[PDB]
């Protein structure tokens, strides 16, 4: 009988930072305390939360999908990539929210709001997808799910992958195509490969890198038509195709190539 954190979609909940673990040069795991050790977040699979803060005199809000689930009591874990200032020539200021998180000290609060998102996984292949906030969800059961992720776009995918895999009577097959800049930028790799080794019948996994290392058994370059053809389920299976990554990745690498392969837009969803 766990108390729920996100009781109302219109309340901001200030949660305290209680751990900070360095994952890579620019990525971290941040753990926040829920209101009590017995609370759960209350975040339906397929949905995300928003973080909000006053940054440079304006309210800034950004979506994040936790790596924790409603099974976890008393905490929420976020994996965050920091866009550092004075690093990119065309973006000297860096990223607003990610750097706010980066500067947070133990005990500092940040406000959570949700749940949010047009898609909810209802289990055993069933997805409930609203065309917009104001409309009812369309219910469609699928045998397989294609997933294309770039960078932190992995988190909405992992959330769904984990939900499917932990249900032994969920026979949905997930095919993930995961793109990153360099090998060191592949987030949650041990977790993904642990799941693939355990659930290989239901989980297919493929990587591509903008720049690959000398020893590399996967893809290199940008996501393209052949990669989607070979590493996502065929259009005949009528899969749902999920996408999360930088908007230009969706626009140039994903949409046109899904069109080539023959996945119709009505069976595609961008987180
Ligand atoms: C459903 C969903 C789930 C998400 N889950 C996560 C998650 O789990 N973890 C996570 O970290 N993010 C996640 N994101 C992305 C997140 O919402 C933000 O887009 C991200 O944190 C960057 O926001 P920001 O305010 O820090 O940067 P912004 O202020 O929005 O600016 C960052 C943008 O400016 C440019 N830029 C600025 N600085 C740099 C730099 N140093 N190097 C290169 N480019 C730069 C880039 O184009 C970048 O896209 C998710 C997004 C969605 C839609």
């Amino acid at each position: 009988t766990p108390a729920i954190t996100l009781e109302s979609p219109d309340i901001k909940y200030p949660l305290r930072l209680i751990d900070r673990e360095i994952i890579s040069h620019d990525t971290r795991r941040f753990r926040f305390a829920l209101p009590s050790p017995q609370h759960i977040l209350g975040l339906p699979v397929g949905q995300h939360i928003y973080l909000s803060a006053r940054i440079d005199g304006n309210l800034v809000v950004r979506p994040y999908t936790p790596i924790s689930s409603d099974d976890d009591k008393g905490f929420v874990d976020l994996v965050i990539k920091v866009y550092f200032k004075d690093t990119h020539p065309k973006f000297p200021a860096g990223g607003k929210m990610s750097q706010y998180l980066e500067s947070m000290q133990i005990g500092d609060t940040i406000e959570f709001r949700g749940p949010s998102g047009l898609l909810v996984y209802q289990g055993k292949g069933k997805f409930a997808i609203r065309p917009d906030k104001k409309s009812n969800p369309i219910i469609r059961t699928v045998k397989s799910v294609g997933m294309i992720a770039g960078g932190t776009g992995i988190t909405p995918m992992l959330q769904v992958i984990r939900a499917i895999m932990k249900d032994p009577d969920d026979h949905t097959v997930c095919h993930l195509l995961f793109a990153n800049q360099t090998e060191k930028d592949i987030l949650l790799r041990p977790e993904l490969e642990e799941l693939r080794n355990k659930h290989s019948a239901r989980f297919k996994l493929w990587y591509t890198l903008d720049r690959a290392p000398e020893a590399w058994d996967y893809g290199q370059g940008f996501v393209n038509e052949e990669m989607i053809r070979d590493h996502l389920p065929p259009p005949e299976e009528e899969p749902l195709v999920l996408m999360c990554g930088p908007p230009p990745m969706i626009q140039y690498a994903c949409l046109p190539n899904l069109d080539h392969v023959g996945h119709p837009t009505e069976r595609c969803f961008v987180f």
